[PDB]
DNA sequence: AAAGCTATTATTAGCTT
DNA sequence: TAAGCTAATAATAGCTT
């Protein structure tokens, strides 16, 4: 980025929503790439600060989860 | 990297294990940064191709999950 | 070997219209 | 404004020892 930042909670709800949308995309993109490159099951559940749910899974969520609990 | 790659399953078990260890770290690092920067609950469950489990959660893994199912 | 290096591609923080 | 740009930081693929 234009400037290095420090990893601490962004206080401005506006920049926080924006950063959240950029980085959520970035996080799902890498999760997907890791699933394909290395052949693994992955599940990513994300609730933003307003409690809205976002999710990614390399297959049906319900399966990754049960494999976790059965583990 | 030294060369751009294409997103497809790595056929060599050796390079696949190596890429998996590098990128898993990279994926958890971004998940963590997103949790802190934007104040959200996150859960990431990963099973490699040999079925070993790896996981990250911004709180107890089982709390994020219950919040998902209760959702 | 396998732990680390670096040239290179990828992501992104702040800015711009 | 908010959609997109780009200067700059970050991650990593292949190499190095
Ligand atoms: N079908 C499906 C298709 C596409 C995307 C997602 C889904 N899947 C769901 O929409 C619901 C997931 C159900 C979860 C099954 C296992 C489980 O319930 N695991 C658990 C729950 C609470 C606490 C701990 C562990």
């Amino acid at each position: 980025g234009r400037k290095k930042i420090q990893i601490t909670r962004i206080m401005d709800e506006r920049n926080r929503q924006v950063t959240f949308t950029k980085r959520k995309f970035g996080l799902m993109k890498k999760a997907y790439e890791l699933s394909v490159l290395c052949d693994c099951e992955i599940a990513l559940i994300i609730f933003n600060s307003s409690n809205k749910l976002f999710q990614y899974a390399s297959t049906d969520m319900d399966k990754v989860l049960l494999k976790y609990t059965a583990y």
